[PDB]
């Protein structure tokens, strides 16, 4: 089919990258970045949440795999040393097929922007004290005041969110968890504490109570809003395509990041 | 129908018991506490759970309420002014059903013991050390040095799970999520730490290191037992059945208990 | 004495000021805001530590006292209806005084810049990815990779270390804590998580990897430093001093704050 | 001097003892383990704790060194191959000595009974809920409901206060810290959360709400104490002494064990 192979940039993923392009040519496969069909990342994790980014228009019809030419990553899960049988299996494409929920972001003015989010959103005001009032399904839940909010998808719960105490869930779950960033609790300001998991079709939407300038990331990309009206976030009904090659379980990959290798 | 009534046994359960069963004597309803078709429980949440484990036999069969006397419970969430309202509805029977998930536990010996939770099952020593090996799916994932392990469901998130600083997930959400109790790590023992959220068909065995005596709970329920070579968590196939009267969301329970009423 | 008296600015903290001036011409006290002895601060918190930053070159020789107009603050601990009896105290002049340990910071360029903190220091990065070493009396103790890092004064702790989930410490202990904001933690970077409690004449110091820019906070104050080369902590040889007009012990004032009033 | 040398009781750790000993009878050393005023560790922590209580009565008249058979310990922090070395030295005895504090215990009933510990002390129940008021040089404090409480030394922190949250400090702190064991924390019960860090001369004392029968641990120790009043916390007067025979700072003593060795 159709594929392209993008790179970290450095001298080991760009020699990859050209030999994997090398080995292609000896199949009935055309290099092509406009519409590929398979989108093949060798670099990092971040490398990996790049080519998403790129090509977020076309989820539905391509299959993602990364290659880590560092230390495993939890989407750039295939050593170098695979890349020969990876590009034999990917020729003949009977291959399987692995979906993993996203993030939808809805950023409101006084105008919209949606945004998907492979790993997380996160919410943090723009230099001076962040408050929000926190919705859930039209109900007021909270007013928060700290230094930031962060709405991880499954696959992203082993990112930021791990590192904000947030629960590691398996992708297979149709949910989205949002965590707290250094809370502000006594008698006059509370919070849940809690990381709080959300099932598909809940909204949850964050309201300004006084200034209305938020810093807001998705993935990698964080840039400064002005004149925010409302943040709504929901798990998306688009979701990203992994070419499946081999059993690497989520529990497994989890153990030799965090555990041992 | 066939219905019956668990009291905690204070006099204010007990003479609300009394005026709802002479209420109920107005209908068509049989009091029968062998095969009840609703189970209404009157005072806590701690009454719900005995109601829950005397008739876990018959889940199938069973719309379960909760009255609580005292403060606003998670399954005692209906005031005592509504119980005359209450046994109108109840007595009609137009009524809907929810169901939240189930925690199924597995003990083997060297023989085997079943158990449903309602709220969670814990894992601790009879006395010495705690260590257990962690298998996910047959997958060796941690061995565990500390107090214990808890492993929730849903609705029992806001219980134990939460003082140990796992997250609340909805209800709706098919799952069961394993905590830590003041896990040892340093170059020597490891473990995740973060809350580990499971969905349905994952296994989460238990085994013994050295000692193979543990105290385990279900519940309110806590036996020592003796001989154990394994404890096998997965989401359970039954589902626990609530008569639904109104609406009184999850979030809203949450923020009413945890925030403000 | 000389005194001066700072307000929040809002109605009711300015008609208590111009009270408590008018109060004070019934003794031999004399308005002075170059050359005070006594710095009375009326709002909140906030208000008390831009009175300790005014006058933070003559700590030495003043007393300071802090009125909350709002709710109960750790510095302003006063009530609004004890401010009379507190004009006829502190012109009478025998009170006694307690002091607070207070945070040095250096900061070093490649230049030298030295700040004193009440409540803490933090230190973030300017945008990118933050990654310092962390060097412990000359010794290096870790390669800190995440949001920031927070010193705090042992006064300090109630504030924005609690929310970072640090210790609360007794004034009394000349010691500074410090906590980690969202540390990442694998098998590549490794922190140790815990807050670290330091005793005078420790130094910590935070050397940069790559990125040489940080957003560096003291107290209330934040401004963006360039061409970092180096940040040293440690417990201040200078303390602040405080008025002492009668017996509100630090947990009973942490217990009001946090648990009930 | 007078010296004994306690032993883990596996091959090595004898080995090493048998051949201290004869080291030793090269000198005016003799071995006395009734009154020695040498007392050598050989095994782990646990076995150092076990010799600290060993000889809790003459504290004033002993230093301690322990020699890790197996990984670093904070106690036995000695490796085996330098056992030769500290022969010699200790043999001359114009070493240094380093004191750390200790944690006093008092258990009064309806008689009392006081105890030092080296790491720590916990209160639990004994099988039924965990309630205790928490109470702070006479000042009701909190109503704490939970799993238990820990009171730790300074040295103690890298040990059970570490796994509970509790921070690290440097033992030259004369201090003690409290954490909290899963507390139950809602709009009806209500805890600091925080670790709490309690200086010299303070006093923190659990009085019983309902159940007066608990589980209370001194290091190693634990027993199940009955009919008790009160359990008060204060740092020692006494402390422990160590042969310093080299310069292994604190702080790289928690590096080699948590972060890298
Ligand atoms: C470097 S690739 C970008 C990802 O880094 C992760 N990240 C950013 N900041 C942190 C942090 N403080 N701790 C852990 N992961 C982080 C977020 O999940 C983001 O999507
Ligand atoms: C009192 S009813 C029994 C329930 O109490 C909850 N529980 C027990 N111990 C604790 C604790 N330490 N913190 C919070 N909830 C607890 C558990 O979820 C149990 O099912
Ligand atoms: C508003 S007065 C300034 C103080 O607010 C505190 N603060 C800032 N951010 C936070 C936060 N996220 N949580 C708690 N306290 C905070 C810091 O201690 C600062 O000195
Ligand atoms: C094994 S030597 C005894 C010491 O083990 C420590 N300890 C006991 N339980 C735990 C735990 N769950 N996590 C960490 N350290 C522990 C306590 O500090 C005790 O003094
Ligand atoms: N989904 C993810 N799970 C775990 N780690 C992730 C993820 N995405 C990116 N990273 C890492 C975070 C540290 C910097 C390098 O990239
Ligand atoms: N599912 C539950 N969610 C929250 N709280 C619960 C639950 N079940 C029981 N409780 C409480 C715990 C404290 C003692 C009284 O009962
Ligand atoms: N030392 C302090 N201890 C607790 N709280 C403090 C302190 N200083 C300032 N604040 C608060 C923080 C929340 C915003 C208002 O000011
Ligand atoms: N003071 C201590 N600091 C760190 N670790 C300690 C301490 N005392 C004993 N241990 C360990 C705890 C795990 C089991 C082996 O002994």
């Amino acid at each position: 089919m159709k594929y392209m192979i993008t790179s970290k940039g450095d001298e080991k993923s760009d020699l990859l990258r050209l030999n994997m392009i090398a080995g292609f040519g000896e199949y009935d496969m055309e290099y092509d970045d406009v519409e590929p069909e398979i989108v093949i990342s060798i670099g990092g994790d971040g490398t990996f949440l790049s080519a998403f980014h790129q090509y977020e228009e076309r989820l539905d019809e391509i299959a993602f795999i990364g290659i880590h030419t560092g230390h495993l990553g939890f989407y750039a899960d295939w050593r170098p040393a695979e890349a020969d049988k990876l590009v034999k299996l990917l020729a003949k494409g009977e291959y399987q097929k692995v979906s993993y929920p996203l993030l939808k972001t809805t950023v409101k003015y006084g105008k919209e922007a949606t945004y998907l989010a492979l790993n997380e959103s996160t919410v943090k005001s723009s230099g001076g004290p962040f408050v929000v009032d926190v919705v859930i399904n039209d109900i007021h839940f909270e007013r928060f005041r700290g230094d930031g909010l962060c709405m991880s998808t499954p696959s992203g719960t082993t990112a930021y969110n791990k590192s904000l105490g947030g629960a590691l869930m398996h992708p297979s779950i149709e949910a989205m968890q949002l965590t707290e960033m250094a809370s502000i609790n006594n008698r006059v300001y509370r919070t849940i504490g809690s990381p709080l998991v959300f099932p598909k079709h809940h909204v949850v939407s964050l309201q300004p109570v006084n200034d209305k300038d938020f810093q807001i990331s998705v993935d990698h990309l964080s840039i400064l809003h002005r004149d925010v009206q409302e943040i709504r976030y929901e798990v998306s009904a688009k979701k990203i395509h992994f070419a499946r090659f081999r059993s690497f379980p989520f529990w497994r990959r989890v153990h030799d990041s965090f555990i041992e290798d």
